[PDB]
Formats: structure tokens, sequence, C-alpha cells
């Protein structure tokens, strides 16, 4: 059962399916020891631990270095929130490629221009690309994987544009049938009002994913009622992990002591764990000469 | 005030010192907000966020990589967890030149051999550098500097090896003179038995630096008492982060939704401002054509 | 001094210099031991090397190692050919800071949409960029870097997208009076028509950088009396290399073996040489037991 | 058929089969099109057009990326010259998955330490691994591969070092019963005599490669008639690189202009070729409305 496989069964899946955050190799193990089925790989956190901007300041090699750390350590599929595809249809088949040779399951590409600025934003431009175009990049990438179960996910960001529901739909539309595998809807609205929008008029063309986010307080069981394939939880990994490090960061300034941190976070022992020092201790034991 | 100055004024103050782990760009700006006068760049917690193991599976360009986002997000010093230099001499002063140009204050070597173990491992092979030679390697280091200030930290691995005073006394004298900038003396007992026979031993012939993490519940003043320069809080951003993404991946687990973690985490803004995108909406405004 | 300095004096100098292509650490080493005052990091040859097209597949830090090598292999600047900045302002002021850190000098940015198509290209679409929008961009590199030395060259593609002189002067003053430290007047023409319509209403209102490959039978004097402060010798090395590598391959494989090629090519020793192996044995005299 | 597999084949035939040497995704492809079966990817090559020292100077990824590229421009197979393996074991098995993911068919491991010390040198101290050590160090990546017919090629210094066939036919042996798809001889001697003194003493327990760099009038003839599988012209595209930018850089240099390289180089447009600058153009015509 190879990542791209699963990712292509749970996007195919009538059954409402759950992808979870990680930005690096360690919270991709978390996320996966957690019983989770796939892994966000958030543009945002990706670049947020790195301490930049998403709107590719890193580049393009840098985002799928961070992301190979990030297949190697984990054994259920990652679907790369791949922003805009990093150029035209070429920059973008070639990232498939490379995407593909580092057990990556799939990525995301949204229909707006390079670079791109953060969904959540309030008042900034957020240009869309021209619909034909975009799904001719759609369709290259497509064509050019060798992997058959490969994702490829479209992103309309009409509503996040201040569009309305027909520019969404014809997009969406366009994309599926270029051959995108699933439709990301997005929207900022503190509201599910797009999405039950869409999906009304929808009509199950395709499998559709969502991003939560701005609308978290939203009943789950409501997705599945409209028939969604797939939520995901796209940031609350980064945002648990500053709150940790910058309240153990604080703590530990104040009293100059390890004493009040020692007790509310995890072992040195547990850390060895997760990176499967067990392994290299059994392969040492192996491969290195007794004495 | 240069980064590497700072770190220079650091360790040479009779004033205790305290530098924090910092495993990446985010929490490199995180440890410096708290008001933190420096940065521990810990091979750990750099090997363990890629979710590999600390023993130089990552490539050193790799580490220099993360290191790079690190020293352009903080204003602070880093001094880097260099383990043994990665090779011989050559590889160790061809490190610290790509320390210098990235921004980087110092690096810190450990007499052991490549590749190395953590030294927080109980019952594992340990084996030493030769003395003679792990000298010249820090000379080698010195020498190669084009910036004064710049830091060379040698680390005696001796306690941790399991030999005793005389040797931990004989190998930091020995690197003291090739021209080391400060002595890291490290020890896995509970206790700080072996840092307060050192340091009795020792007779203020240069800096010393100590990793209290095994033991931890030593009072802080007590290291001032004795005369250490400075203290690094190794590990506790990269422990405390893996709680708060264990806890958190578990609880969206678990309810299949975000009710439970909205509150307990920090918000999109906040992340928004640790990236500094306020910075590019300014520079936005200002290089690219009004309307 | 600064290779910074370097290449602004160089820029700035009444005469006319030369700056030759490199593509990796090897020729950058070899073209700064031939005499050569700069080095012109060409994005077609240093694509070409790694096998890819001057298409902007190559992510923009792929480039910059690339760079970074070639940079710590020379005490001569390097004029990176940046294409069009790989982005908008952001992406280029990013890229000017690391250039920086690496020792490059300059950065030489084009006015056209990313990705970029190379120039000598015929029939091949060359959309320009809007002019205040680049003009923008170069004030941003200009603001961004941290050694007032490090120069950013402004390049015009006017001529090579299609449009006339009227078109090219209006770009080239936009982008100098936006901070450019020289212009860069792109021509794939037979020849110096382009640059001599150019220089002469120029003015010289500030340094004007050509690449003479496709008018190459001009003679340099010409340049010299139209004002030109630098040229630049393009892609020879790269198409050298090339050559060497077709023949050496072709003749190793039909002989099936090297006694006709070990003597038209350069020695082992020379390698080490250039690799700068002596010193490493002087240091290891010093440095190991 | 599949690269490794290709490789695998090579070191197998009862045929003497030849791999030359490349550097970067350029060269790679030249010799691809030249006719080779292989590619010997040259750890002093590599360095070489880096800049830098074949002293493992240049990080074990830094080489990935070099050779990636590489393999990307390739449809015959890529023998990585990696070293010692860059440390023990354990990063020996890490090189060999990414080697695998990257598309490369092999790598040949050499049982000196880590920062090895270029062959060809002379009075350089060449010390040796402990033979189990390194063994074990095939073994481990003969077991972590995961495509079956990826070839790790275990290499002998012995020679090198300067101790006698007694000593290469032990680690030899050893390193092959440990799992080594192929054994390669080396020799910086001016004749032949270490590789007959083995091939003759090894009784073809397995394939043996071999590097003529020193003893290269030795008529090809005579490996068949020892029996070698498969010869690695190693360095002569670097060489062969170096001399033609050498002297197209001086010619310019001289000339202050392009007329008497233009004409001894390949041409823009073979450049473009090289780049499969075509493929781009049918791409473009299908997914640019
Ligand atoms: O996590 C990301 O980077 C996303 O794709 C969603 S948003 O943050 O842009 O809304
Ligand atoms: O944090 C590290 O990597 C250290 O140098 C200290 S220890 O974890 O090795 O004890
Ligand atoms: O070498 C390059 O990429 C150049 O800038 C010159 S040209 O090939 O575009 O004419
Ligand atoms: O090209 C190399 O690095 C070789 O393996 C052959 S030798 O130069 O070491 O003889
Ligand atoms: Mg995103
Ligand atoms: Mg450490
Ligand atoms: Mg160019
Ligand atoms: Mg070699």
């Amino acid at each position: 059962v190879k990542k791209t496989t699963q990712l292509k069964q749970m996007l195919n899946s009538k059954d409402l399916e759950f992808i979870m955050e990680a930005h690096n190799g360690l919270s991709a193990r978390i996320v996966q020891e957690a019983g989770f089925k796939g892994i966000w790989g958030s543009g945002l956190s990706v670049s947020a631990q790195l301490g930049v901007r998403d709107s590719n300041e890193a580049s393009w090699t840098q985002v799928v270095e961070v992301l190979e750390f990030m297949s190697d350590a984990s054994d259920v599929p990652i679907l790369l929130d791949a922003d805009t595809g990093y150029g035209n249809f070429n920059n973008a088949r070639r990232l498939v490629r490379k995407l593909e040779d580092r057990g990556v399951a799939g990525a995301c590409l949204e229909d707006k221009l390079f670079p791109k600025t953060n969904s959540l934003h309030d008042g900034r431009a957020q240009p869309l690309a021209d619909i034909e175009e975009f799904a001719l990049k759609i369709k290259a990438c497509k064509d050019s994987q060798t992997d058959p179960d490969f994702c490829i996910v479209a992103r309309v960001e009409a509503f996040i544009a201040g569009w309305g529901l027909d520019e969404a739909l014809k997009r969406a539309e366009a994309y599926r049938n270029a051959g995108a595998d699933a439709i990301l809807m997005h929207s900022k609205k503190a509201d599910p009002s797009d999405i039950e929008a869409f999906m009304k008029a929808w009509n199950n063309q395709g499998p559709v994913v969502i991003v939560p986010t701005k609308y978290y307080k939203t009943p789950t069981d409501h997705f599945r009622d409209m028939g969604v394939s797939m939520v995901i939880w796209a940031n609350h990994n980064l945002r648990a992990s500053v709150s940790a490090i910058q309240q153990t960061t604080k703590q530990i300034y104040d009293d100059q002591s390890l004493v009040n941190v020692e007790d509310k976070i995890v072992s040195v022992k547990e850390i060895f764990r997760l990176q499967r020092d067990d392994e290299l201790v059994q392969a040492e034991d192996k491969y290195l000469p007794k004495n």
C-alpha cells in the first residue's frame, strides 16, 4: 500500500477523512503515531517554522527538502500545500516529479499568482490565475506523473478573493475536468456559508476538501451532511508549538532554573524514541565490530 | 555590536550568562523575544525536529542551512552545537567559514569521533579524540577565522566517557591553550559532582560552559558560587514542543473538532506577527504599483 | 579590495571593462587566473551545467549555492545573472541579501516575467514587466543591500522582445533613476545597431553594459567609441567545455582506450593545483600530529 | 530498463563493459548520447567542478544533489564514487537510500578513513579501514537497499596504500563475502601488475572493476584476457573541460574579442538541444493558452 494509493483512497472515499498539519519530520511522526491517516504539509506552518513568511520566500527546493525529512519520518501520506506551483506549468510539473521521488503522496495548488499571500489575511490583494491557464497547469501536473495514484488537488481561492459562487463553481468545474483529484474550496468566513453554497451547487462532481480554520465552531457532522470528503486541520500543531515554546522560554528566563519545566515537558528519552534511536542501537550492535 | 562580539562578551563576562536552545527559525525568534542574550543550537534538537538521530545523519550543510534560517530570524548570537566538527580540522575550519558568513556567533566542538553519539545515553561507546589532535583542530578553527570575535568552544566529554578528573582537566587545559574561547565541561551525573570537581581543579584558567540537563535540581546560584561563565538550557523548547503537538494532535484526533484546542494554542495572527508579516505589508505598500 | 567594490569600480570606470562567463567553482577559478577582473554568472550556463533549461526550473537557492562555490573559488567579483529576480521585489531583495553574504558582488535583473525565457531564442514570446513595477523592484534591491558597494545592474529586454529604441530608452531611464548602478541593453541583432541607437540617445546618464554574443564581429574599439563601460563574454567557457567533453567522450568511446585523449587534456596534477591541493598539504602539516 | 538493473547486468556480464566519467548534469547527458552504457560519478571530478578538493569538504548531500541533476539528465546508470561512504555504516546506509530515490544505480565505497585523500597522490598517508568494519559496512548497505538491483561496489585501496597482493586479496574476499556486487581493485602503478597479480589469484569469485588512469597504455584486450568485467575512464571529461576552458578564456582575454573562439566551440543552439529545450517548446504548446 503505497502512500499515493492511501491518499487516493481517502480522497475518493464517501466516508469523511481527516489529515493533520505537520511542519517538520518530528511533527510528521507524531501525527502518524496519534493514528491520523494523513498529513497536511501546511504552506504557512512550514514557512513559519523557518521564520519566514508564507509568501514564497523560502525556495521551493527548500520546501521540498523540509518535506523530504517529513516523508522519511512517516508512513502515512503527505499532501503538500504547494501554493501556486511555484511558477507556471513547467515549475509545477518539475515539482510533481520531485514530490513523487521523495515519497510525498500529493500536491495541492491554488489558482493565485506567484508569489502568493496567505488566505487568512483581510484586505489584501488576492488576484486570481486565468482559469483556462490554471487548468492546463493542473493537466500538465497530472500528465507528468509517473505514479498513477499521486494526487493533485486544485484550490479555488475565489471566495477568498472576494468573488462569488458562480466564479468558485466555474473554477472548480474547470480544474476537476482538467484532471484534479479533488477540489479544495476555501473561505475565511467565520461561518460555513460559502462551503454550504458551493457544495449545494456542486452536485458531487468530485471529492471536495475544506480547511475549517476560520469557521472551527461548525459541527463536524455537518461536513458529512454536505458530503465533504476530507477536512484539513491546517495549523494547530504549529500554533501549539509556539505557545509551549513561548511559555517554556518565558518560565526558564524568569526562574533561571529548569525546576518549573522539567515536569511539564516531554522527557529526553521520549525524544530519543521519536528519532527511533533504538533502531540505530539494533543496527550498531549488528554492523559494528563487537570489540 | 556584531553577534560574535556579543557572544564573546558573554563568555568573557565574570557575570553568569544564559543561552537557550532553539532548533529552528521560529523558536530562535521566540528565545530572542523573551529577552535571552543568546541561543543554543542544540545538535540533538536540530536533528530531532528533522526526525533523524543526533548522530550525524543529516549532513553538516543541512545543519548549517537550518541554522541559516535561525540566524536570519534572530538578532542575538547563536552558538551552534557542532558535534565533533563533522570530520578533521579541514572539515572543521570549512564549517567555521560557513558559520561566520551566515551570521552565526560561534561553534562548539566535542572531543569525540565522527559520527558521534548523544552524551545523554547510558552504556554506549563514547570514544575520545586523541588530545593533541583535537587541539590542533581547535587551533585550525581559531586560525581560520576572519572575524576575531567568532567563538570556538571546546567540549570535554571525558566525564561523559566514564574517565576521571585528571583526564577532563588535561583535555580542558590542552584545548584552552590551543586557543578555545571557553571550555564546556559535560557530565550526565544527576548531581553536580563532576562540575564541582573540575571547577575546583581548574583555577579559572578560562571561561567554562555547562549543560545542567541531568542535574537540573542543582541551585543555579551554586554555578555562580563555582564561577561558571555560562549555563546552557539545552533542549526544553524541543521537548515542550513535542508535548504540545502530541497533546494537540491527540485532542484533535479524538474529538474530530478544533473546539478544544482553539483557546489553548496561539492565534493565527500571532504566527503572522512572528514571521514579521507587517514588515512585508509595509514593503508591499512601498514597492508595489499602488494600482 | 572588496569584491563588490572591485565590481562597482569597474562599472564606473571610464574604461571598457570585461567580465568573462563562468558556471561553476572550477571555471570561475580559471577565469580568475587568466587575468579577468570579473566573472559573469550566466544563468544560461549555470542552468546548462545542471542539465536543465534557462527557464527558472532550478530553484533560486540552487543557483545561489552554485554561485557560492564559485565565489568561494575566486578573488574577483561575480555579477550573477539573476534572471528577473525569481519573483516580485520581495524575492529580489531576499536574493540580494543572500548573494551579499555569499560574497557575490552584484545582481543583474531583467524586466521580463517569472519564469523567464532565454533571450537568444527566436519566435518565443518575451513578455515585458510593467516599468514602474520593475523600477520599484530595483529600488527595493538598492534599499535592501547592507553593503553600499554591492551593485544592482538593471537589464533592458525591450529589443529582445521586439520593441524599439524609444521603448528601451524609457525603460533604461526609469530603472536608472530607480537606483540601478548600471543599465544592460541587450540585443540579439546581427550588428550593434540597437546598442548604437541607445548609446547615442543615452547621453551617458549612467554606465551601460552589453553582451556581444550575436554581433561578435563588431570591432571592440567601436564599443569604446560608443562609451560602453563593460562587455560580457556570456557563454563561451560553457560552449567550450561542451565541445571538449563531446570530443573526449567520442574518442574514448571509439578507442576503448585513453591513449588518444591523455595527450590532449590537462593533467591530474593540473586538477589538484586548480583545487588548491597544495594549500591542504601545508595545512595538514600544521594541524595533524 | 531500470537503471540499477542496467548496471547490475553490466557488472555481471562476461563482457568487458565501460563506463565514462561525468561530473554534472550536462556532461552526463553528453556521455549518454555518445553511446556509453554507464557513467562513473567521479568524486574527484565532482569535487573539482565545485572548485573544492577531493577530501570530503563538500557535504555528502551536496554531492547527492549534483548527482541528482546528473541522474535526471540521463537514461543510463551512474555509479557514484561515494568515497568511504561519508562516515560509518549508518551514514553509508543513509546514502544508499537517498541515492536510490534519486535514481542513481549504485555506490562504490572505498576502505579508507573519513575524510579520505585522493588515490593518485604520492607520499600522502592512506589509512586503511578495519576489514571487518568495512565488510560489515558493505553488508549494511546491501541489507538497507529497497531495490534489489541497486549495486554496491566495494573498492580495495590496499595497493594505493602501499601494501601487497596478499593484503588486497584478503580485503577483496572479505568485502565480496559481505555482499559486494563487484570488487574494484585500484592501482596507481605504471603497469597492470597489481591488477594482473590480483585477477590471477581472484579465481573469478566475483565481478572485478578497474580504473586504468595510471596504466593507460595497457592494451584493453589484456583486461579482457584477465577477465576484468568493467573499466572506468575516471576523469577525462573533467580534464578535457579544463583544457578547453583555460584556452577559450586565454584567447578571449587576449583578443578582447570573440571571433577567435566562436568557430572553435559548439553553438548556442547546441546548448539548447543539450538542455532539451525542444521538449519545453512542445510542452508550452500544450499547456499555455
Ligand atoms: O496552511 C496553509 O498554508 C493553508 O493552505 C491554508 S491558509 O493558512 O492559507 O488558510
Ligand atoms: O543538545 C545537544 O545536542 C547537546 O550538545 C547536549 S546533549 O544532549 O548531548 O547532552
Ligand atoms: O547567460 C545568460 O543567461 C545571459 O544573460 C545572456 S543570454 O544568453 O540571455 O543572451
Ligand atoms: O574520480 C575519483 O575520485 C576516483 O575514484 C578515481 S581516483 O582519482 O581516485 O584514482
Ligand atoms: Mg497555504
Ligand atoms: Mg549535542
Ligand atoms: Mg540569462
Ligand atoms: Mg574517488
